[PDB]
């Protein structure tokens, strides 16, 4: 089996008001503006499924898949019956709605993927479909998925999902695992896949980034919020921040920006605390970090 | 017919002492330490050929090849007709030496790919041999090309020359051109290639990084030296740059890195100036930039 990472239940709560500490640390508001808040974005997340009436996600879902025995298996079914995909898309994309949460990605759409069942395992050889289905799925109007992003792990190298990775990348979609905290190595060990760490808001702790995951806020179960803590909570704030960095890379080199070209514009914002490379990659999500630096000389 | 992107030879010395103004402003002193000076990497350089006991390129050059017409052509015989070859080789590579010049890379070695006529043109057939051979090459001990460098361009797409650039990067060597000023398109146009644009000292002007191309002094024939000007003497300061850069990032993560990763430790050390990333691309580069932001937060 493959399986969420494992992750600390904090707090579930029924009402949050509040821009986590996460989505501001990581200066998503600062390029919100230029970004247009990653409108014309679509996620890929691949996860336990979402509640799709969630008062913070219901107008930032456009479609998604159950590619899972869990309800039948109505493939129109991608009802979070664990809570984890919710957590996700939360960070990835929760709206500005006066209230509640809201994510690195508020105006991003995402489309969801259910490859893992209640108890937040899966068969691999949903994730490998998951991987494939969120490249080929093109919605009404000509729009697709430019990120796909996962955190959930493997202990098993396995050709055939090797393969679907090779396969999004090749075909321009940035693939984003949480790193394993072997056990949990793969799609994330994958020189292909962006594999993410976590920090807290301290930022104290082969990967290529790290983002917040400790205590972070989200969209939870019964249109509620729940607080939690663990590597695969840094992951959401990526796949969103990828949302904004695609629109304004584009934006700016007036240019389409290959897979390749896209994770360098990821890496470019990303600061690093000090920590060494194992610990960091090339350091924590900033995404501001270049109108810091433009005109900056010696 | 493919051709040197056209320059101004606006000078030629025959002696002196300093690191050129390009090889500072680009901080590659300050990196040298830290990345070797770029010992174990080979830059194959496909020009005119060289002067091959320059007496600031002969230490630095393991080898070469011929693949042109020109001297027979006899394909040992890799010694340059023109002038540019030459000046190309001792901006990636001249030697710390006390006299004349040094290079970005003052420790890494030169292969030179003669592909090239002392007329600054080429058969567009020889350009896709020389790709091809420079990444299939091994050395006596088993040692590859990590870098192509060129700075020709021809109208035309023609897929043999776009499959060899396509080859050179399933193999991870990272290919660098130069932009020109239609006719110099390719292969610098190619979404595979690292393209490179020049700017002057003062930072005054479907690239990727700009490097500088005003008033570069370099080796020349006859021993001597020359300084030149145009978009051509940009790429290898940034060729230069990638041994510099390798060496540095596979020390600091412990690990080889891919071509694409590579290409994103490149851009990471590019300040943008200011002007649009299609006119500058991901900015000036600048060696030194990841420790200067090191530690650096709102
Ligand atoms: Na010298």
């Amino acid at each position: 089996k493959f399986r969420l990472i494992p992750y600390k239940q904090v707090d579930k709560v029924s009402a949050l008001s509040e821009v986590p500490m996460g989505v501001e640390i990581v200066e998503a508001p600062a390029v919100w503006r230029a970004s247009a808040k990653g409108a014309g974005q679509i996620i890929g997340v691949i996860d336990t499924g979402c509640q799709v009436d969630h008062p913070d996600l219901a107008e930032r879902i456009i479609g998604g898949v159950n590619l899972t025995t869990d309800y039948g298996g109505d493939e129109t079914n991608f009802s979070d019956n664990n809570g984890h995909g919710t957590h996700v898309a939360g960070t990835v994309a929760a709206a500005e709605t006066g209230s509640g949460v809201v994510g690195v990605a508020p105006k991003a759409d995402l489309f969801i993927i259910k490859a893992l069942s209640g108890d937040g395992s899966g068969e691999m050889g949903w994730i490998a479909k998951a991987i494939r289905y969120a490249v080929d799925w093109r919605g009404p109007k000509g729009e697709q998925m430019r990120i796909i992003t996962m955190s959930l792990g493997g202990p098993t190298d396995s050709e055939e999902l090797h393969d679907a990775v090779k396969y999004a990348v090749s075909n321009n979609v940035s693939v984003v695992c949480a790193a394993g905290n072997n056990e949990f190595a793969y799609p994330a060990a994958y020189n292909e896949v962006i594999a993410v760490g976590a920090v807290d808001f301290d930022l104290r702790l082969e990967i290529d980034i790290v983002a917040p995951g400790v205590g972070i806020k989200s969209t939870y179960l019964d249109s509620g919020y729940a607080e939690l803590s663990g590597t695969a909570m840094a992951a959401p704030h990526v796949a969103g921040a990828l949302a904004l960095i695609i629109n304004l890379a584009e934006d700016a080199f007036k240019r389409s920006l290959s897979e390749t070209e896209i994770y360098a514009q990821l890496v470019r914002r990303a600061t690093p605390i000090g920590f060494t490379a194992q610990a960091e990659g090339n350091g924590f999500l900033t995404l501001d970090l270049v109108e810091r630096i433009t005109g900056q000389f010696t």
